[PDB]
């Protein structure tokens, strides 16, 4: 097993199309998350709606159809092949930013302005598991539309967007529980236009996901001990544990944590360790 | 030891636009020379041109809005906001390389958002287009200010009568330190182009070619493998049956070739195959047609 030999700031977010710009721990270190993207086991098994490429993250494709009030999308996979309402929560790569309006910029798969912005609410007709969502748009999209989540905003006036939530979809990756004993889940944060924190967290950089899928490495221990290394001085900046279920922890120093580390370090696999191997605080 | 990504073609990203690869092809003129600045990396992991590491850096722009007596522009930075220094690159890393057309780039202001946060920056590749020196002019129907970060959304012709040719690169300048041209390397070989659907208005097709899938680029950067021959022989393999569907050569300078059958080529291959490194071979190794 290896992890990507790529500095953190050259890694992509796995929940929105953006680069990672810092790490952090949650304000409540017992907080449980259940992100559906950026989920993959160390052996390379994708979970939830997680796709392989950073260019599949938080994208939607579907055929426009007429609903009672306007238009909707009958979803397909991003490659245009049919979506089958089966075991996954939604088509692969479907956004997982819950409890907010989405604004998705799509094109018809040209003359004039080719873009449509689809404004999607997560209310009753939002049924991505079944394969359909509704939208309003100031443009006139028709046919086969492919696009990318552009920004998010509150579901109702006065509400706030919490990008730590996931949608109700109508094989949902399981919750990630802080494993105890002072360890805290490490979240990888990206700037992203959120109207009304304005950073989106994820639990694995996208290139970690493709790395695990590509490598199909056997898991040889209860956790993988990683070092976060300065690529210029080659000094070890901190210890992290990578768990088989596909998330990373550290022991954050009180009043601090991985948010105080440089954002240009490289994670390097060091050794397999037991589940209760104690980390040096960071 | 050199490997290539164990990822099927349809799960690979384009290295010139933010899109997934949906097929391979060869150019209609098989002697056509290209000089793309993104998707460029040697087998030893040396990035060339403006090529970034991540698929989510591809064809993106960041900069600070400034005004002139005549209009507005962006003073470019790198995508992480750090200063862009004109040195040995054509532009900031990840900067689009779709030449000779108007660009339409959707940006947001980095940091307390209210209302519609997006601005569409309309960029012309005329005189004020000087990304190598670190600035471009734009017009916009919105009101972007401050630190704007965004992604190429679509492209359209420079003039009314014109077409978009996504096989061209910009004029970045003046010496701009371009990644060198890629010539078809002889022995009946044709460069393999990886295509993605993308909104090109008034292109002959709505597709953008690139010469390396983006995950190949990051793979080479990570691996930092030594080059041990004049070319790497690859097989394109069906992941279910494990059978070899065709021979390809991967060159040290960072591109892939095949010998296409007359009237055909890799465009006729299934799109769910995986490239696998086979062996190092001589420059003169003659490929079986595909
Ligand atoms: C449909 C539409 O055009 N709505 C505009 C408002 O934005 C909507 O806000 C609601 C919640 O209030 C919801 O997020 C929709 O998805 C938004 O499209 C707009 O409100 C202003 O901008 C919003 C994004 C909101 O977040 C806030 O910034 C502000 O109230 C109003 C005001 O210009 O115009 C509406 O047309
Ligand atoms: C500034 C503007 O919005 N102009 C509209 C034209 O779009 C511009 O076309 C020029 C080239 O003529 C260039 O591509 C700019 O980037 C565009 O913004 C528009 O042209 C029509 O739509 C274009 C996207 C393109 O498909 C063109 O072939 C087509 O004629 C014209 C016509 O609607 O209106 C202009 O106001």
């Amino acid at each position: 097993l290896t992890v990507p030999n790529i500095p953190l700031n050259n890694l992509a977010n796995s929940r929105v199309p953006a680069m990672i710009n810092k790490m952090t721990v949650s304000t409540d270190q017992n907080q449980v998350v259940q992100f559906q993207n950026g989920r993959c086991t160390l052996e390379g098994q994708l979970l939830g709606t997680t796709p392989v490429s950073a260019s599949q993250v938080a994208r939607i494709r579907g055929k426009v159809f007429s609903t009672a009030s306007g238009k909707g999308l009958n979803l397909t996979e991003l490659d245009g092949t049919p979506y089958h309402a089966f075991e996954s929560p939604a088509p692969l790569g479907f956004p997982d930013i819950g409890a907010c309006d989405w604004h998705v910029s799509t094109f018809k798969v040209l003359s004039g302005d080719p873009m449509s912005r689809l404004d999607v609410k997560q209310n009753a007709p939002f049924a991505p598991h079944l394969g359909s969502i509704e939208f309003t748009s100031d443009q006139d999209p028709t046919g086969d539309q492919l696009g990318t989540l552009a920004w998010v905003s509150p579901s109702t006036s006065g509400a706030r967007v919490d990008p730590w939530k996931i949608p109700s979809y109508g094989h949902l990756a399981p919750p990630i529980f802080p494993p105890g004993f002072g360890e805290a889940i490490v979240y990888f944060m990206s700037d992203f236009p959120i109207v009304s924190t304005a950073q989106v967290p994820c639990t694995l950089p996208q290139e970690f996901v493709s790395h695990f899928v590509e490598q199909q490495a056997p898991v040889r221990g209860e956790a993988a001990l990683l070092h976060y290394v300065d690529p210029d001085t080659h000094r070890n900046l901190g210890e992290f544990k990578l768990y088989p279920d596909g998330f990373i922890t550290c022991v954050p120093n009180t009043g601090g944590g991985p948010q105080n580390l440089p954002t240009n370090g490289v994670f390097v696999f060091s050794s397999w360790v037991s589940r209760y191997y104690q980390l040096k605080p960071v």
